[PDB]
């Protein structure tokens, strides 16, 4: 029941995903690990307490790594999972650039608008990504040979767990990258009108994707749903943005791709 331009349209999207999404994490090498054996740093202290997860790594001979993080106790243990951590966010964004830098809908914008479409998104599609693996009985994004395992309250879980209950299809995951990048109201976006038309016809081909494949009584209003995870969404970019920043005023950690998508512009 959808347009053929509609059901072009997600093929496009769904064509992206397939070639720049690694969805088992094969080619994420080379990252680092944990080491072996005022009012400020009060808030970072209580900024990093949602980086408290546990770390495992299986190996194709099959040994296995497990790290269990400490405790925070005043001291700079608490930065600890940092460096990893930046290692894949970083490999996170660029499957991110590289899923935009195919869709004919954002090659076709003025190169100013993709790097601001990106800047402000890149965090929002990278959640959207991390929750398909996301595995909500165990706690643990299985990250391919890495998993991350949690040592509702903290706005982020809460987030990826509400997103695995409606329990979506890989078209309906998609759209909702299309419509999180064409945010025609990011900070810097000059084709507003274009971005905001073209932001319109993914949610309406979402909605009508959902319309024809979805009948039953459990996913009424389920385009609704998803449009307040969106928003909701956008909400945790920003707050992650300011906890990102404060703890790279007083220790820093971002890496060269991770300053450019927020702005430090390393002087
Ligand atoms: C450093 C890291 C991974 C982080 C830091 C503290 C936290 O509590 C969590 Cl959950 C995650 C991060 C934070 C915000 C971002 O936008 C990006 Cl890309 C990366
Ligand atoms: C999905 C994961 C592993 C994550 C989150 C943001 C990132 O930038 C990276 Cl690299 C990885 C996560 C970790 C701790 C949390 O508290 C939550 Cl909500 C989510």
């Amino acid at each position: 029941g959808l347009t053929e331009e509609q059901r072009m349209m997600i093929r496009e999207l769904m064509d992206a995903q397939m070639k720049t999404f690694d969805t088992t994490f094969s080619h994420f090498k080379n990252f680092r690990l944990p080491g072996v054996l005022a009012a400020k740093w009060s808030q970072v202290r209580k900024d990093l307490c949602s980086l408290k997860v546990s770390l495992q790594l299986r190996g194709e001979d099959g040994s296995v790594w497990n790290y269990k993080p400490p405790a925070d106790s005043g001291g700079k243990e608490i930065f600890s999972l940092l460096p990893h951590m930046a290692d894949m966010s970083t490999y996170m964004f660029k499957g991110i650039i590289s899923f935009a830098k195919v869709i004919s809908y954002f090659r076709d914008l003025p190169i100013e608008d993709q790097i601001s479409l990106l800047k402000g998104a890149a965090f929002e599609l990278c959640q959207l990504r991390f929750n398909t693996v996301f595995n909500a009985e165990t706690g643990t994004w299985e990250c391919g040979r890495l998993s991350y395992c949690l040592e509702l309250l903290e706005p982020m879980l809460k987030f990826h767990y509400m997103l695995k209950k409606l329990q979506l299809h890989e078209e309906e995951y998609v759209l909702m990258q299309a419509i999180s990048l064409f945010s025609p109201d990011r900070p810097g976006v000059l084709q507003h009108r274009v971005v905001d038309q073209l932001q319109e016809q993914f949610a309406i081909t979402l909605k009508s994707y959902i319309e024809c494949n979805r009948p039953q009584p459990a996913h009424r209003f389920l385009f609704l749903k998803i449009m307040a995870m969106l928003t909701e969404l956008r909400s945790i970019n920003a707050q992650h943005t300011q906890r990102l920043l404060r703890i790279q005023d007083i220790h820093p950690f971002a890496t060269p791709l991770m300053q450019e998508l927020f702005g430090i512009t390393g002087s």
